């Protein structure tokens, strides 16, 4: 007896539109908007997703209180990965007064990663940036000491965790599928790496977070936290900022290479700015215009999170369409960031959009959403931007990059809820001079 909301075409497979969502989620979300407008739905297994788009619908979505649109249970694929607390996990390291030190830490991690590059060579962006950001994340959020005890193994296993986010999780996150199996196995591997580090510290003692948790005794003198508990906490702290920063660093370089005029502009800028003799820790926290605009455009075109989920906790009305409790409600940066009315020539790379005269990011407060908006806006935004500035201030002044494959061959893999750059993503480098 209730009015059914508009539903997008297709979705006749076993789990509705889920199968298409696993193969081409952006095409699906775009068809929802093309056929229905600002409010439309698609079937995700046994759930109905009310996909909102456009300034009006997005405003409702982002300004909604935690009591109206709940985020907590919107991402089922995360529970098996982790194994209020949101503030704790990040807040601490994101304090402005700590940014300078983090920038210096990031610079050091980058230099360490490129220490063996030599005069010239070739890298794969996913392998490089995924590993690099594991080191930047662990160093800044857990401690340099802890990072120094990590190698490529931790990175490989963390990546397996991320790949264990198939949309099938919306059916059941524990289904006996290979990606879920590899996910659980990788988490056990991570717990083992942590246990090994804990043991090593026992035998032979700049203290970090692990030293703190390790010293915490219960009452009988027995350690309070197990390797599993600690690893779960560490995984939690590093997740929000890993795939996002990794992917964004990859696309920033790709777009720079695809657009040599912007690349040249950034180079000139970097050389001039650093001509003042100040460190990356100083400049990564201050204006670097051209690079910043290249980053903003890269994020508009390649938002690491293409869909944002919520669970309706009540009935609401958006444009005459009624949302019911239990309804999954979503917004899409992938789609919204390319609305033609809001962003002239939305498929074109135009950093100038963000220059003082245009400022399309600030003008479209509800549709330029790579970092989300409203109360749930990305709390790591300032940090992520600082990181890009620090990373490229190093890379672009030390090396020159060129695509080793067709410009159009670089693409993302959208088969999992966590988007990852697809491979190969081969790039050649050569020392600058
Ligand atoms: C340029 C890279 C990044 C992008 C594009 C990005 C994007 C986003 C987006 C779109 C959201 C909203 C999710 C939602 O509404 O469900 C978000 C949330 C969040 N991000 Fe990021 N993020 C980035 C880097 C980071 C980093 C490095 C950290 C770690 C400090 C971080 C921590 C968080 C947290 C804790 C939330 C949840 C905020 C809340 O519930 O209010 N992000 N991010």
């Amino acid at each position: 007896s209730a009015v059914a909301l508009p539903r997008v075409s297709g979705g006749h497979d076993e789990h509705g539109h889920l199968e298409e969502f696993r193969t081409d989620p952006i095409g699906l979300m775009q068809r929802v908007r093309d056929e229905l407008g600002d409010v439309g739905t698609f079937q995700l297994a046994g759930k109905q997703v009310v996909l909102l788009s456009g300034s009006h619908a997005n405003e409702f979505f982002f300004r909604a209180g935690d009591d109206d649109l709940d985020q907590a249970k919107a991402y089922p694929f995360m529970t098996p990965i982790f194994g209020r607390r949101k503030e704790m996990l990040h807040n601490a390291a994101l304090r402005g007064e700590q940014m300078k030190g983090h920038a210096a830490t990031i610079e050091d991690q980058v230099r360490r990663m490129i220490a063996d590059w030599g005069e010239a060579g070739e890298i794969d962006l996913l392998d490089f940036f995924a590993e690099l950001t594991i080191y930047t994340s662990s160093a800044t959020l857990i401690g340099k000491k802890f990072r120094d005890q990590l190698d490529g193994r931790f990175a490989k296993l963390y990546h397996e965790l991320e790949r264990g986010t198939d949309p099938l999780a919306y059916v059941d996150p524990y289904l006996p599928i290979e990606s879920f199996r590899r996910r659980d196995e990788a988490r056990n591997g991570l717990v083992a790496l942590v246990a090994d580090i804990m043991n090593g510290r026992i035998a032979n003692p700049d203290r970090d977070m692990l030293d703190v948790l390790i010293a915490v005794k219960a009452e009988t003198g027995t350690p309070r936290f197990s390797a599993d508990e600690i690893t779960g906490m560490f995984i939690s702290m590093m997740f929000a900022g890993h795939h996002t920063s990794s992917g964004t660093a990859s696309w920033t370089l790709i777009e720079l290479m695809r657009h040599r005029d912007a690349y040249a502009a950034v180079i000139d800028e970097l050389d001039e700015l650093y001509g003042d003799g100040r460190s990356v820790s100083f400049h990564a926290l201050r204006q670097i215009p051209q690079l910043e605009n290249v980053l903003k455009e890269t994020l508009r075109l390649h938002p690491p999170l293409i869909i944002l989920m919520r669970v309706a906790k009540g009935e609401f009305e958006v444009q005459g369409h009624r949302i019911h409790e239990g309804d999954l409600v979503a917004a899409s940066p992938a789609i919204s960031n390319r609305i033609p009315e809001d962003f002239p020539d939305p498929h074109d790379f135009v950093p100038a959009r963000y220059e003082q005269p245009r400022q399309e990011d600030l003008l479209n407060r509800w549709t330029w959403i790579p970092f989300g908006a409203g109360r749930h806006r990305c709390v790591g935004a300032a940090f992520a931007i600082m990181q890009i500035k620090a990373i490229f201030s190093v890379l672009l002044r030390e090396y020159e990059f060129e695509m080793a494959q067709p410009p159009e061959s670089y693409r993302n893999d959208h088969s999992k809820m966590v988007v990852q750059l697809a491979q190969p993503a081969a790039v050649r480098y050569r020392r600058r001079t």
